[PDB]
C-alpha cells in the first residue's frame, strides 16, 4: 500500500514509520515544511504506525534525538517512539479489510490527519490545539502533551487490568479530538476501509 506522508506544518518534523519490531519504509525521514515522503508498506501489515517526531538532531549515521517521537535516537525507526506521539495506526488487508485510527492514547505532539486517497471510506483527523491546551500535569517540556499513562503509570490510565474507565484526562483529549482514541477502552474511533487502500498522512493539516 502507498502512504503519503505530508509536512504541512511550519516547522520541519521527521517523519516515522515502523510496525513496532520493523521499520515501515525506510523507518524514518526529515520533512521539511512541505515536503511529501511516500512510502510503500507491504499488505497485510498489522500493527503499522506513523508519527512526526519534532526538535530532531543526527548526526550523518542517523542517529541522534528527538524532543517527541524518539525511536531509540535513530533517524529510521525500527520501534514505537517516545511519548508524546500522536499515532496515524493502521491494519492492512485485514480478512479483505484496511483498518485506520489515529490515537492519542500515546499523547500528542502534532496535528494529523489520516485520510484515504482511494475511495470507500472516510478519512479522520485530530488537529485541535492540543498542546496549546493541555492541563498541566501532561505538559511535556519537549512539547507536546502526555497521555496520562505515561506520565502517572496507574493501573487506571494504562487500563492494565483491562477494566478501566474514562478520566479527566483522557476526556481532555477526547474533548479536543472526538474522532481518536483518549484512552484503551475507548468507544472504538477505527475507520473500515476496503483492502488496499492506499492513504495520506497529513502533518498540521490545518490552516
Amino acid at each position: 500500500a502507498t502512504f503519503e506522508i505530508v509536512n504541512r506544518c511550519s516547522y520541519t518534523v521527521w517523519a516515522a514509520a515502523s510496525k513496532g519490531d520493523a521499520a515501515l519504509d525506510a523507518g524514518g525521514r526529515q520533512l521539511n515544511s512541505g515536503e511529501s515522503w511516500t512510502i510503500n508498506v507491504e499488505p497485510g501489515t498489522n500493527g503499522g504506525k506513523i508519527w512526526a517526531r519534532t526538535d530532531c538532531y543526527f548526526d550523518d549515521s542517523g542517529s541522534g534525538i528527538c524532543k517527541t517521537g524518539d525511536c531509540g535516537g535513530l533517524l529510521r525507526c525500527k520501534r514505537f517512539g517516545r511519548p508524546p506521539t500522536t499515532l496515524a495506526e493502521f491494519s492492512l488487508n485485514q480478512y479483505g479489510k484496511d483498518y485506520i485510527d489515529i490515537s492519542n492514547i500515546k499523547g500528542f505532539n502534532v496535528p494529523m490527519d489520516f485520510s484515504p486517497t482511494t475511495r470507500g471510506c472516510r478519512g479522520v483527523r485530530c488537529a485541535a490545539d492540543i498542546v496549546g491546551q493541555c492541563p498541566a500535569k501532561l505538559k511535556a517540556p519537549g512539547g507536546g502533551c502526555n497521555d496520562a499513562c505515561t506520565v502517572f503509570q496507574t493501573s487506571e490510565y494504562c487500563c492494565t487490568t483491562g477494566k478501566c474507565g474514562p478520566t479527566e484526562y483522557s476526556r481532555f483529549f477526547k474533548r479536543l479530538c472526538p474522532d481518536a482514541f483518549s484512552y484503551v477502552l475507548d468507544k472504538p474511533t477505527t475507520v473500515t476501509c476496503p483492502g488496499s487502500s492506499n492513504y495520506r498522512v497529513t502533518f498540521c493539516p490545518t490552516a
